[PDB]
C-alpha cells in the first residue's frame, strides 16, 4: 500500500528527523516553479529513475539545476550498461509515484528494496534539502544528513557519488 | 484568442522559406525520459519563462534547457519596470495559446495583439539548430537558430537578444 504524506511525516517523527513543509498549489511552468523554489531555502531535489540492461533500478537524486550525462553515469554508479529510463509501471510498483510526482521520499514505498538510491555529492553540500512528501501540493525541507538517515531507515543504503557534471 | 495547430505552424514556416524537421514522440514527463529524448535530437533544446512586471508588461525568456535565470535580477537586463513575477495561466493562454506542460516559443504565432516581448538568450543562439514543440507536446521541431529569429520577426515580435542566463 502506497504511503500518504501524513504517514511519511509520522515515520520521520519516529526517526527524530525534523521537518518543515510549505503547502502550495502544484506548479508546472518554468517560471512559476522557480518562483516557488526561490521562496523555500535549501537544495531542491530532482530525480532520475533509470535502469541498466540487467534490470537493476536506480534513482539518481540531484539538485534541480544539475546535469547528469546519461551516456556515462553508469560507470560512476556501478551499473551493468549505459542506463535507460525506467518506465512508469515499475516506477509505480517500486516508488508508488507517477510522472510529475517523482520524489526521493518514494523510497518509503519500495519495500522490496528494488531501487538503489544515489545521492549527488554536490546536493548533500547543502545544509537543507527539499522534496515533495508523496504529494505535489507540498514541499518538505529536511537536513541533508537526515535524507541519508531517512533512506537508511527504509532499508536503502544510499550511494553518495558525484553524478552531476 | 488564437490557438493554431501544428499544421498551421508548419505552413507558416513553409511560406517563410524556413526549413523544419520534426520528430513524432509520445509526450514525456519524467526527468530521465525527457533527457533521453533530448539526447536523440540534435541542437539546442529550449525552455521558456513567461513573466511580467508591475506594469503588466509580459515577456517570454527563451533559454537553453539547462540554463538558469536569476529571477531577482533579470528585469535589469530586459528593461522591465520591476522584479518580474510569473505570468498566470489565463494570460498565457490568451497571448500564447498554450497551457502548462506545452509552453513553446512557437506560441508567438498566437500573440496576434503583440502583447508579449520575446527575449532570446544569447548563448542559446550560438547553437546552429534549436528545438521546440510545434504547438503540441507529442512533437519536437528543429529549425536553425537564425530562422527562430526570422520566425519571431514574421509574427510581429522583434526579439531582444540578451544574456539572461547565469
Amino acid at each position: 500500500s502506497r504511503k500518504t504524506a501524513t504517514e511519511l511525516f509520522e515515520f520521520l517523527d519516529g526517526l527524530g528527523i525534523s521537518h518543515t513543509t510549505k503547502q502550495h498549489e502544484p506548479v508546472f511552468t518554468v517560471a512559476e516553479s522557480q518562483s516557488l523554489r526561490d521562496l523555500i531555502p535549501g537544495g531542491h531535489t530532482k530525480n532520475l529513475f533509470v535502469k541498466d540492461k540487467k534490470d537493476q533500478y536506480f534513482v539518481l537524486t540531484v539538485e534541480e539545476n544539475a546535469v547528469v550525462d546519461l551516456k556515462s553515469v553508469h560507470k560512476t554508479i556501478g551499473a551493468a550498461s549505459r542506463v535507460s529510463f525506467g518506465r512508469p509501471e515499475k516506477m509505480l510498483e517500486y516508488l508508488g509515484v507517477v510522472p510529475g510526482s517523482v520524489t526521493v521520499f518514494g523510497a518509503i514505498n519500495d519495500t522490496a528494496r528494488q531501487v538503489t538510491f544515489v545521492l549527488d555529492s554536490d546536493l548533500l553540500e547543502n545544509e537543507l534539502v527539499n522534496g515533495h512528501p508523496l504529494s505535489n501540493d507540498q514541499t518538505t525541507t529536511i537536513a541533508s544528513k537526515d535524507l541519508i538517515r531517512f533512506l537508511e531507515a527504509t532499508g536503502h543504503a544510499p550511494l553518495v557519488l558525484k553524478v552531476s557534471e
